[PDB]
C-alpha cells in the first residue's frame, strides 16, 4: 500500500523557498513515528531541504538526473520508485508538492497534519477530492511552550 504523509499550513501551503518556515517538534515526532522502518520516497528538492539521509528508513530519491550520493537510492520514475521499495506492507511518500501530486491517485492512506499557521508559501499539497476519503483518526493539540501553533493529526483512508 502507498501512503502520503504531509504537514499543511493554511491554504494547503507546505513550503517556501525549499524550507518549512514553522517549527513543530510534536509533528516531526509524529512523522518519525509513522515513517520509521519503512521506505520513504521523496523528490530531489525535498532531499536537498532535509539535507541528509533519514536514519532507520530506506531513502528513495526521485530525479531525472543521475544520483549524487550513494547513501540513498536514486530512481528516475514513479514506477521505479515503487519497485525499489520491494515487497513491504506500507510505502511512505514524503513529498514535496510535485511528488505528492503524482502519488495521490495511487495512495490508499493520507497522514495529514493541519497546522494553524498563516504562511506565504510557494508549494502546496495537491487539491484532493474530499468525497474519496474517510477520516479514521483525528487528534487536536493546542500550542504549548515547544509548539508555536495548534495542530491536528488526521489519518484519511480512501473509501
Ligand atoms: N510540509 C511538508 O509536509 C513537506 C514535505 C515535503 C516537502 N516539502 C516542501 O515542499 C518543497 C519541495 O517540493 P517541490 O514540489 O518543489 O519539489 P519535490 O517534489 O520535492 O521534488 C521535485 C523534483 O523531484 C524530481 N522528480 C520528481 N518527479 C519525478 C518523476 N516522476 N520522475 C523522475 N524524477 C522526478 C525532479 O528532480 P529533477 O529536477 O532532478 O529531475 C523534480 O525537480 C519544499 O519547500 C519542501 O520544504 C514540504
Ligand atoms: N507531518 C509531517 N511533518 C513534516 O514536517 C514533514 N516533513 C517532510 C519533509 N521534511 C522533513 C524535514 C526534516 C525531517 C526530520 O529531521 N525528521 C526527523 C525527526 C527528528 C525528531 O524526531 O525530532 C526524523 O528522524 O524523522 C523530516 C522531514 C515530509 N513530511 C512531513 N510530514
Ligand atoms: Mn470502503
Amino acid at each position: 500500500m502507498i501512503s502520503l504523509i504531509a504537514a499543511l499550513a493554511v491554504d494547503r501551503v507546505i513550503g517556501m523557498e525549499n524550507a518549512m518556515p514553522w517549527n513543530l517538534p510534536a509533528d516531526l515526532a509524529w512523522f518519525k513515528r509513522n515513517t520509521l522502518n519503512k521506505p520513504v520516497i521523496m523528490g530531489r528538492h525535498t532531499w536537498e531541504s532535509i539535507g541528509r539521509p533519514l536514519p532507520g528508513r530506506k531513502n528513495i530519491i526521485l530525479s531525472s538526473q543521475p544520483g549524487t550520493d550513494d547513501r540513498v537510492t536514486w530512481v528516475k520514475s514513479v514506477d521505479e520508485a515503487i519497485a525499489a521499495c520491494g515487497d513491504v506492507p506500507e510505502i511512505m511518500v514524503i513529498g514535496g508538492g510535485r511528488v505528492y501530486e503524482q502519488f495521490l491517485p495511487k495512495a490508499q492512506k493520507l497522514y495529514l497534519t493541519h497546522i494553524d499557521a498563516e504562511v506565504e508559501g510557494d508549494t502546496h499539497f495537491p487539491d484532493y477530492e474530499p468525497d474519496d476519503w474517510e477520516s479514521v483518526f483525528s487528534e487536536f493539540h493546542d500550542a504549548d511552550a515547544q509548539n508555536s501553533h495548534s495542530y491536528c493529526f488526521e489519518i484519511l483512508e480512501r473509501r
